[PDB]
């Protein structure tokens, strides 16, 4: 059937800021998963799953007897999605189990894993996730094998649907670099926001890169792609080697024998993939990545015999038995056990990317130092999986159940623990009105709050206006928040802090990041007033003020917008158009296409732009709050026009006279053109809404501020 | 981007099933447009289209001076879009102003008819709906020039996203026939459920089939697409001519001089299309269709002209400026009107599909009853136009305001009104234990129920179990429906009715409608009592029996259904796969994916299956309402394959010994193997889901008992 993407491939798609709706979801509205996971008897899960490990199913027999290997593969693709740059995949939603992930080729045979899993899925029930149980699993497995893991958190609430990501342009699973839909431009430069060198891999070759067997050259790939997802030389290689301590990858026969992945394979195979039609297709002959590759002297268990063989022996190129490049020991003994043959005995053999581990220099210091001091080592993994795992959960806040660490990690962009009474309503009215009495305008009370809280992202559930790291480095510099404009805001609003604070009896106070958001607030119902409305802002009180020294200022860098629609901001030109980046930083904010319209109407005429520009500032009574901006924009009697200088601005003029009314960006202007947008555009513009549109612009923006408040969850 | 369908573009799309969600909707939850409508002053709402008529604007100057044609023609595409096979499309959701139908080539230049409507919308906002308006303004259009419209009927609700329909498979707009995704096969055999001749039009070519200028070959298009809209010969005739009585098509110079679609256009068109090199581009120099004919001397007002000039004139094929075919009548005067300019006038012409008016045979034969009888002409024209631009609307208690037609017509499938006190929950109590005393089944009762209310489509609103059609002609005959099993239930249920009928004093009685749907909730009691499950499924009476002279047996064919994968049921061989139609019946039911999947593991535990079919049956405890479809389903312990004799019907054996345990369906299967599906099943298969298994089971029972309730709405 053709469809409005067949014959318009490049009109906005706003579908993705829909998803997740309650008709999707089994679950009644009223469901709430964190409830349910702190009445898990999560000790009664794990003695199962750990009976699970030794527990071989016929139809995917477990190597060497255990599935430890095989689950902590698992677990690690769960987690191993994840971008920095836009904060999505990763483990928190579970969607390995969704297309395309359930699919990728780097995920073959995981669905084997998952169906191993459901008895104890179904036993538990809705009291634990899939997205946990998967995580869970990993550490179990760790745990069966020895490994002392750092802990666990619980609370990555499921989902019903695959999540909407950008996981490349290519046509054509795992093709190589120079395409027509290539990743990489200039001197191998993957492109933002991907963190995989090729379509459905998790993160490297192993063969190294396009299949070229070079250590070296796959060192940077390894980094590249590491750094990618948030983790730094030692984290990476205290992964890998400690990844490769486990179990085994599967290349038995060749790689033909292979047939359709999950997405693709008949009705039959009841939502497995890759059947193989290679001897029993299983055990012995499995076939997975292609490669046959054993690591340890005894997979099983936890040891430190990666490091061993990787710096005791020399290394010679050689193949699987599927002709995939791979690396074998040379003069050495039989020494590793085959996975089901008591009797035979291999070679120790290594991937090219395992060797990146010794023949890159600055790896192969920490190796070096991690095979000395096997301690370290053990304890750089145990945190690096923490952290690899539980990276997208967001604020501590959010972590469930018995097993959390207490232990604060800098990558959590942690927020102190409040230690006062907070302000009342009687408290916040009088605050709004010294902030107001203060001189401060509409304009830098709404942009300075804006700035605040906009940065979370849904994804990975960083960002937002706890912590007040908008006075911090970087982003008190960063070009979108004004840095000048900013300072004087904040120097003001601290100044009315100070002497609120001074007032008070019984240790009550406020933090700077709850005064940011209230004054904000003061703005919006300032400007509501300006308009002829009487309205109350809600606020909720218990932000905390976080330190510079809490705050890793590299890992911070990543939210930056540098497109934001809602200022109507872009720092540079891209390729990607305007408005597509506007319903990505919406989608990123968790609104719909009636909440970005709504908030985008308002902010517009709250003179929330930065720069103070006049592009869709379609108003003759800037800082109140109406509709202006719909019933302006939506006239029939101004045409519009690109601008000779510059086509991405444009100039609406009287359609009968000629004078320049406005200005506007595609941000501003999409609105009138995208049938959907403009339909909810009309609904703000009407006669009749300016009363709705006052209340659902107050709601949108008190659900941006209270995004990230997981401590009221 | 690379999408999901990118990758598995065969795999079958649920999103249909959650589109219409909360997210995407502008309006409050609580929003009821009919009491919005109900407020409005329809009257100055009509005061104001009547002005709009001829208060021409420059952007798109009024041809004589009157746009009432342009909007004539408007709501008729607004409407004709209608097919009876589903009942998607026509008027009903306001559709025209999105993606696709605000670009089909039929609709160019209807962008700027809707345009000149934002204003009116925009003054009265929420209290008329875009659909509700359009057709408002054609019948305004209609009175304006003389002409005495027989009614009208507010209440379509607007709606905010495209709807999924399936226009067809062609990946070229305007497809001729015989392509690599033809809509014809055989002797010129229309694939349903489409109703027109080529990707992009409403019914059929204006030049004739394929562009061959043939009138006779003409009108066998005509004829089907329009059955297929679910008009006759005369509604046909009396609509085509009442039309063509006003305005004129735009064919002023080549096509290729018009650019873009309003979906393709740049942003600075805002929203509109189709814009044309072609001297000024408008007005007297327009290109919409290619043709360039005018009707009647008088286009601008009623008359009988039409027939007049068809009859009294002989035609000789021409071409238009852009080289489209098209007639003008031999040795005639140049009496018709120009558009703009008072010195010209222009001969008589006629499209090749108005001579088919003619050239038929059985058409002739009403064209020439209609010009020998005007008024014939003008009642049977009234009476089209208002099924054409209602057809859609659904029962009668639907229709809004102070303009309804107080005559009840066939193709409402009325309704009568209740004139007796309704059974309350004393009576319903009684009558369901004289049910269960009678010794009809679960199976039974549940299949007769689910029989009766599940015709209903909410496309077109028709259908569902008030009426109790299903005792009538053509239901009680239908395949799917058992002919030989419902003749004994409502047998049973008619001896029922009768005895508690005569027992009540003052005029309370119950209808057969209501003691169907009673009688299935007493199934549903019992098969959760036969569970040790105690469940009350609630019950709403007011249902009323229609007669078989209230029933359309003809109209009613298009709602049988010849795929019922909740009956696992298929007539015969489709080139769709059964798991599509199951999801194409879900959607007709306005059932969300979780609610399909739980209403169809319940029913096949019921008994509900056509013929007592044991496919998808896995349970040992049949009407005992559990969730055993999921448990076993979900059971890796089976493995199932396709059989040798069908590729359709799957053995479930035991993976250790081989043993048959089950055999199932496509419908079956696809829950254990499209992976949001099976996430779905894993919910209702869990240990600790019996309890919300029954009481989703009922929701769902419920909901789709009520469907066709609007005299509760
Ligand atoms: C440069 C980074 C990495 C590369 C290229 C890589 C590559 C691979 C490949 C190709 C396989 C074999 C799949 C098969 O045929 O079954 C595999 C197995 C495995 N990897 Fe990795 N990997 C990397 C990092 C990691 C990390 C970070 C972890 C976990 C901390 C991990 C843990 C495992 C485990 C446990 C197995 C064994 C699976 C089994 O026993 O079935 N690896 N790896
Ligand atoms: C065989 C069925 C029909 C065919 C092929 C057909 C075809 C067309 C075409 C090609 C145009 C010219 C479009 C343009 O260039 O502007 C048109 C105009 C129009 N049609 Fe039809 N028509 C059909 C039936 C109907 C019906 C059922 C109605 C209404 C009851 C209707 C009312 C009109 C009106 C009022 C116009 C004039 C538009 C204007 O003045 O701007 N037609 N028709
Ligand atoms: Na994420
Ligand atoms: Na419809």
């Amino acid at each position: 059937g053709t469809s409005n993407r067949d014959w318009w491939p490049n009109q906005l798609d706003l579908s993705i800021l829909h998803r997740h709706s309650s008709l999707s979801d089994p679950m009644g509205k009223d469901f709430n998963y964190a409830q349910a996971f702190e009445k898990l008897d999560l000790a009664a899960v794990k003695r199962d799953l750990h009976a699970l490990m030794t527990t071989s199913q016929d139809w995917w027999p477990a190597d060497f007897g255990h599935y430890g290997g095989l689950f902590i593969r698992m677990a690690w693709h769960s987690a191993g999605t994840y971008r920095t740059a836009d904060g999505r995949g990763g483990a928190g939603e579970g969607q390995q189990r969704f297309a395309p992930l359930n699919s990728w080729p780097d995920n073959a045979n995981l669905d084997k894993a998952r169906r191993l899993l459901w008895p104890i899925k179904q036993k538990y029930g809705r009291a634990i996730s899939w997205a946990d149980l998967l995580i869970l699993t990993g550490n179990v497995a760790l745990e069966s094998m020895g490994f002392k893991t750092f802990g666990f958190a619980g609370g990555r609430a499921d989902t019903w649907e695959p999540e909407d990501v950008y996981w490349g342009s290519e046509k054509i699973w795992l093709e190589l670099s120079g395409g027509p839909n290539s990743r990489y431009s200039g001197d191998r430069q993957l492109e933002n926001p991907l963190a995989a060198v090729q379509m459905g891999l998790i993160y490297v070759n192993p063969e190294g890169p396009d299949g070229n067997p070079d250590p070296v050259a796959a060192a940077r790939d390894i980094r590249d792609t590491f750094a990618r997802m948030a983790m730094n030389d030692e984290e990476t290689v205290a992964l890998i080697a400690g990844g490769h301590t486990f179990g085994k990858t599967h290349g038995a026969g060749p790689a033909s024998n292979v047939g359709a992945e999950p997405e693709a394979a008949g009705i039959e195979a009841q939502g497995l993939g890759w059947k193989s039609a290679y001897r029993t297709g299983k055990g012995a002959d499995a076939i997975t990545s292609g490669l046959e590759v054993t690591w340890t002297t005894t997979p099983t268990q936890w040891s430190h015999n990666f490091f061993e063989n990787l710096f005791g022996y020399e290394w010679e190129l050689t193949k699987s038995p599927a002709g995939a490049h791979q690396w074998v020991a040379k003069g050495a003994d039989a020494v590793i056990p085959d996975a089901f043959d008591p009797s035979k005995k291999h070679r120790p053999t290594m991937l090219t990317t395992d060797l990146s581990l010794r023949f890159d220099p600055a790896y192969e210091k920490i190796s070096r130092r991690f095979h000395e001091n096997p301690e370290q080592f053990a304890d750089a993994f145990a945190r690096a999986w923490f952290k690899l795992t539980h990276r997208d959960m967001g604020p501590r806040a959010r972590y469930l159940g018995p097993e959390v660490p207490a232990e604060v990690l800098l990558w959590q962009d942690p927020i102190p623990a409040v230690d006062h009474p907070l302000i009342d309503a009687a408290d916040a009215a009088e605050l709004k009105a010294k902030v107001l009495a203060s001189g401060l305008t509409v304009s830098q009370l709404v942009s300075t709050a804006w700035a605040a809280a906009s940065t979370f992202r849904g994804s990975d559930k960083r960002g937002g206006a706890n912590g007040a790291r908008i006075r911090l480095a970087p982003q008190k510099d960063w070009e979108a928040n004004q840095p000048e404009q900013l300072a004087a805001v904040l120097e003001t609003l601290e100044a009315i802090r100070t002497a609120f604070n001074g007032a008070q009896r019984g240790g009550k106070q406020v933090s700077l990041a709850d005064l940011i958001v209230l004054a904000g607030c003061a703005g919006v119902e300032q400007a509501a007033k300006n308009a002829g409305h009487a309205v109350t802002v809600p606020f909720a009180p218990g932000r905390a003020d976080a330190s510079q020294e809490q705050t890793d200022v590299e890992s911070m860098a990543v939210l930056e917008p540098v497109a934001d629609g809602f200022r109507n901001y872009l720092k540079g030109k891209y390729r990607v158009p305007a408005e597509v980046l506007l319903v990505d930083k919406a989608q990123l904010l968790t609104l719909s296409a009636p909440e970005m319209t709504v908030l985008l109407g308002g902010l517009r005429v709250l003179g929330a732009n930065v720069g103070q520009s006049r592009h869709g500032v379609f108003t003759a009574r800037e800082q109140a709050l109406t509709n202006d901006f719909f019933v302006n924009l939506l006239d029939m009697g101004t045409e519009w026009k690109p601008t000779a200088a510059d086509a991405d601005v444009f100039e609406g003029r009287d359609r009968a006279t000629g004078e320049l009314k406005w200005t506007g960006t595609r941000v501003d202007l999409v609105f009138g053109s995208h049938s959907q947008l403009r339909a909810l555009a009309e609904v703000y513009g009407s006669a009749d809404a300016q009363e709705k549109f006052v209340r659902d612009f107050v709601a949108v923006w008190n659900k941006v501020m209270n995004l990230d408040r997981f401590d009221l969850a």
